[PDB]
């Protein structure tokens, strides 16, 4: 039948399990909801898509979190986003994302981010936004690693082109490893429904990503040293994301990836709506921050 | 007679919100194992099997969930549930079918003790059948907690909750070992001005009759502090530092069971099984083939 | 008598007494000798003014440590650039590096950077690009912090203009600190030589920018929340500052402030004279980074 | 009789250069005061007064300058030169005229000791009249240290330096008790394969005999690692973690004295003012009116 045209991306947050790796720490809880200093891991990267612009987000966790995710985040109104909510019952791999949110994302361009990764620095929304303002093929960005054999490594040419990719190589042809954060076109759905699992048993992203590659539709943006990409896979990079917020926050006295800040800044809420989500937690620093952001230019 | 052991993993309001929105803080790691194992740790080195662990009534099946009956560990666990955060003395109110006519200590559930000799220190605690015993440590900030004040002889002279003025820099610690009359204490106790039913008002009874032991918990003890998101990070990459140095683990309770003989070899190797593939499994099957002094 | 005109920056980095505040830890050598991390301390604002383009540098230490400088250092040829050295027999302000430093300035324009202060962040040399290429005027960094009362604060009207320079007010009109990077026109040792001491006994760089400030020719540059500008006052800061660049060396496999390395990426030194840096330090991690350099492509 | 202490706080060759190009590392601070004071404080908890430190050529006249000849903190200091580091064991020869006919205890001077009852564990030690004593810490990475082995029954049967294949995770730490005759033991050693003159070849001459005392240093002690900037690091966030939370000093040695009674009030006093501004000045000032136990 007739289609009409007359593009607004939408995002995911994979936020499922991590299986028994950081058990026992882990038992009683999703690793995304572990806090890193003083908010929750997931207000991190929902942050991050926050900054490209993404209002419209799709939370994906283990039915166990679902209701844990839901009563921390609700359904986005607060922070004048729309949350919706999907279940991975069993972690098959990063690339069933696009199955599980297959309807979700219907007919929209997308961005993928893991729940459990950190980024900072400056001039992070325009590296976000050359991203999102490409509507054709995928964009992904990559960061120059102590141990690129546990990520997807970018193979470059020697005029700086990526030319490979390749899932945790025993020996890596670059240091550099693609970050959790990934913005496809509207051909990615169809891409993983063709994937076939991995010798692992795992749908992955480094095989959509190469679909891209091999179309010539793969921008790879190199995110610069002077950028902090933390991801938290031990409890000793846990511990390190922790104690490197802490210390940016306690030195500016602003915070990482505070939700309210950024949607107010977005304009996304006015101040009112900020007055109102200090109120609750107007004794605590957090909600002493939010009320500070009304009567302060930060630049 | 038998010592009973509570832990209260009671609620911490909005204090640590929203870092805490989504799970109370003592399912929370401390480094690399739940905040709740350290203190349930204390309880096994004080020799202590049956333990009632008391929670909000949101959080209670999680710490069900991830606790059990205790029977893997050569443990008897339950669980009861404290509806609103009154006072930590409410714990011997909730607790009171689950103490009887037994001796009882009470640990609070965020909580962390690390330092040589606890087990002989406990020891001296658990096996006094009459009176109440707490610890008194030398801090920073003593008007957060229960104030002692001691006379020149070295004799602790009173008690004061929060104090605005604080006679010493002495606080009593968050472990408390009482006998039969504890119960009866808390049942009789009124809500202090700030509305809670006060531990400090059960050890000021204890005292006006002669009968509270105030041991010194010695400055090369580590009580830590997990009050704020700093101190919480602190005690993290505490335990980080000791257990990367030494291969040893602070608070593991297979560890500790294994060692008190409440359960074997062949159950600490079930036990090591499902985490086998990473750290904490790796450490359980170790501990059956390393001699450790 | 006649001049003839046919301009190209000097750096000082003041290095000098932080006197008795960080005692007992700074009783046998000075703060800017204690390591972060890895590295010692000078080494970061040395490595910030060679990030600025700028070879030829002056190090101000007291009497006593300037030799410990000087072993450290040498006279630059290692690393391309050219280092003299100047004593601060009592620690009387930091605009008397001005005078110290007249003979060594000349004519041409400067940059003070203090020696405690390490910078990070990304596009930090096109931030320095704007302030190195004002030949005319003053150039200072604003930067938000918890603590302004500390500091030269910076007011702002409605339009984001500096209006006010205020050093160490007990009621700041904003969080927006002066750091410890200055950019400097030929008038400055003129300005300097004019001042007379605050109450507190010092020569105030805070009155030099004023001095600037009240002419229409200081440009105040905000260095955004994406940076990282640490400073090391307490002994608190001071293990943070390590903690930090541990956390971002661990995870990129990537040094912060690596004299070595800049020269290098800036062509002051060759391979074959990185290669030979590397020799001396070649059995620890140090040496081992800068031989990998030689043989590794980084964007 | 007598037992006087050594500090050997020597080079540590290019390992954590350009860190330590300027400076060598004991004379560096590990949170807020020099690496130094914390085995020198070990020394003074063990009640030894009289104490030589020898470091390279080059910095004694900066540990002379720190320290001075120990009068102010009722100490008796001297100095001595390690030209080049080759071995441990040459202490002993260094300090042979310094030792002469009495007891001796040698602490390496990067070496941090924090845990409970310190005090008891070194005077056992340090009361011994005959033969010597060293303490075993269970680590992650024995084969950097002198490795001890273990029977059946606990005995100490052997001992290795820098093992490829350690018999077990003990490692002897940096504090060694001597009798008389380690200078005249040390005297006859020949250097390694690794060219130095070797402390577990000591230790293992006083093995042979049966007078080495090996005494486990228990996991509820902090001995702490300052081998790599890592671990250095580890060491500041622990020693502050601990400042912090107590409101005490680890390894004050102004306080140490004043505690041993070795300055009076007046004394303490004095030695408070010059750096009456800071926190470490502030500190000392209140020790002369709290009582700490
Ligand atoms: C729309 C204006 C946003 C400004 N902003 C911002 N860019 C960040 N950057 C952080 C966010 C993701 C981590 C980089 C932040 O943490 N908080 C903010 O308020
Ligand atoms: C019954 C033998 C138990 C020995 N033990 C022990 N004492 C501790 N330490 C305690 C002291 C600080 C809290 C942990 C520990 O963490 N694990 C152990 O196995
Ligand atoms: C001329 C190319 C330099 C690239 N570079 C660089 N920009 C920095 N940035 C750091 C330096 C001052 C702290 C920000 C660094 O630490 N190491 C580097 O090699
Ligand atoms: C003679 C009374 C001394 C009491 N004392 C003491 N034991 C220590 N602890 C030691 C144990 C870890 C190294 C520091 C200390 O740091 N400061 C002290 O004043
Ligand atoms: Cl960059
Ligand atoms: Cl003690
Ligand atoms: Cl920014
Ligand atoms: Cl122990």
């Amino acid at each position: 039948h007739h289609h009409h045209h007359h593009m607004k991306r939408k995002g995911i947050i994979l936020a499922g399990g991590s299986g028994t790796r950081l058990h026992p720490a882990t038992l009683a809880i999703s690793k995304q909801l572990l806090p890193v200093y003083d908010k929750p891991m997931i207000y991190y990267p929902l942050s991050t898509l926050m900054l490209a612009g993404i209002r419209e987000i799709l939370i994906i966790s283990t039915p166990q979190d679902t209701p844990r995710f839901q009563q921390l985040l609700g359904d986005g109104s607060n922070w004048g986003l729309d949350l919706q909510y999907a279940v991975q019952p069993s972690p098959d791999g990063l690339a069933q994302a696009f199955l599980i949110g297959e309807s979700f994302i219907g007919n929209d361009l997308s961005a993928l981010v893991l729940g459990d990764n950190l980024y900072y620095g400056h001039d992070f929304h325009e590296l976000l936004g050359s991203a999102s303002q490409r509507q054709t093929g995928a964009s992904v960005f990559a960061y120059h690693v102590l141990d690129p054999e546990r990520y997807g490594v970018v193979e470059f040419d020697q005029g700086g082109k990526a030319i490979s990719l390749e899932e945790k190589p025993l020996e890596p042809k670059s240091n550099y490893a693609v970050t959790g954060l990934y913005f496809y076109d509207q051909q990615v759905v169809d891409i993983a429904r063709d994937l076939k699992p991995s010798p692992r048993g795992e749908l992955e992203i480094t095989d959509v990503n190469r679909a891209y590659l091999e179309r010539g539709q793969l921008s790879v943006e190199i995110m610069g040293r002077g950028y902090a990409w933390l991801d938290t896979g031990t409890h000793d990079s846990l511990l390190e994301a922790g104690q490197f917020i802490a210390t940016l926050e306690n030195r500016q006295g602003l915070k990482v990836a505070c939700p309210e800040e950024i949607a107010y800044r977005q304009k996304w809420i006015d101040a009112a709506q900020l007055e109102k989500l200090a109120a609750p937690l107007a004794k605590n620093g957090y909600g002493q921050y939010l009320k500070r952001l009304l009567t302060e230019t930060v630049y």
